[PDB]
């Protein structure tokens, strides 16, 4: 039994937008879960944000966990961005939304939770969690079965 939750997240997309997918693995309690989806029009920054948020919400009570992606967008914004965005209450300095606002603070509000240690992998160098993730996220996205409520070629 591990004594902190491990988390591994990719996602992908063939357009922007176009079909996409998520892969994420869990490791909490003393199973292995396994989440993915497919999405019928998204972005592949939406799809590595909903990969993070799927298996965070799956934690029932407050946790300690380590997350690693080698997603450069979860990392941007997580390390210089989103603590800009709360004090500015989701504006872009035009005044206007975040992109993503939505996917944004329904992550926001899944981190607030918990203990959370970010492992920033190297796309050529992560663990075999990482690479089942890219496998998981790549298939889905070639049978998507979902419609990614939140997209706007817009805002």
């Amino acid at each position: 039994m591990l004594k902190q939750v491990e988390i591994f997240t990719d996602g992908s997309c063939l357009g922007n937008p176009g079909p996409g997918g998520y892969g994420a693995i869990l490791r909490y309690r003393g199973r292995e879960k396994t989440f993915s989806a497919g999405y019928t029009r998204t972005t592949n920054n939406r799809m590595e944000l909903m990969a993070a948020i799927v298996a965070l919400e799956a934690l029932k009570e407050a946790c300690e966990v380590i997350l690693s992606t080698d997603s450069q967008y979860v990392r941007q914004g997580i390390t210089q961005w989103i603590h800009n965005w709360k004090k500015r209450g989701w504006k872009t300095a035009d005044k206007k939304p975040v992109k993503n606002v939505d996917l944004w603070q329904r992550l926001d509000a899944a981190l607030g939770q918990h203990q959370i240690k970010w492992e920033w992998v190297k796309g050529h160098a992560g663990h075999p969690e990482n690479e089942r993730c890219d496998e998981l996220a790549r298939a889905a996205a070639m049978n998507p079965t979902l419609e990614d409520t939140g997209y706007q070629v817009e805002v």
